[PDB]
């Protein structure tokens, strides 16, 4: 309860190191699966991004989800994700979870499964673990692909905060007042 802002943040850090060290030898020894992770890593952000937006109580339906999907796909496209084009809509086949990012999140989840995880501070704290987790994957890759993860990662954060805020703006704007304020 002290401050999930710094607490959960540091707990996730421990997972990242432990796991990073766990499979780091394989990336060096088998510098081939790291590249596969790069694609899945983005997928996790892509899939999680939608889930986070969808889960939010102020963006449950028709609020800005369709738009979030379109904007999310646009940035995830610039990355050049080898997804699948269906009926003109470009969307990844799935596999949001599966790599190290998934493994580190679960570990930190168990320790912080307390009130910390229940605090809203948790939602914004998205780019802390990702910044370190994506860095390791980007390690097996040049500075190029690395920029891609950084670009998409911030873009999502910006899209989410902007879209989430936009939804809240309309919520506060439409709050229980205006509507039931006819008798004002």
């Amino acid at each position: 309860t002290g401050d999930a802002k710094q607490a959960i943040r540091h707990f996730v850090d421990e997972a990242v190191k432990q796991v990073a060290h766990a499979r780091t030898p394989e990336i060096r020894q088998d510098a081939e699966f790291g590249r596969q992770v790069y694609e899945a890593t983005l997928c996790a952000i892509f899939s999680e991004a939608k889930d986070r937006f969808c889960m939010d109580p102020a963006t449950r339906a028709g609020n800005v989800r369709p738009a979030f999907i379109e904007a999310l796909g646009d940035a995830a496209r610039a990355t050049g994700l080898p997804g699948a084009d269906k009926q003109g809509v470009f969307t990844p086949s799935g596999a949001g979870t599966n790599p190290l990012y998934t493994e580190i999140r679960l570990r930190a989840d168990t320790l912080m499964g307390a009130e910390l995880a229940a605090r809203p501070e948790y939602r914004e704290l998205q780019p802390y673990a990702r910044q370190q987790a994506i860095d390791l994957v980007a390690n097996a890759l040049p500075a190029e692909r690395s920029n891609t993860l950084v670009e998409f990662r911030q873009t999502v954060q910006t899209l989410e905060a902007t879209y989430r805020r936009a939804a809240q703006d309309a919520s506060r704007d439409e709050k229980g007042a205006t509507n039931a304020a006819d008798g004002a």
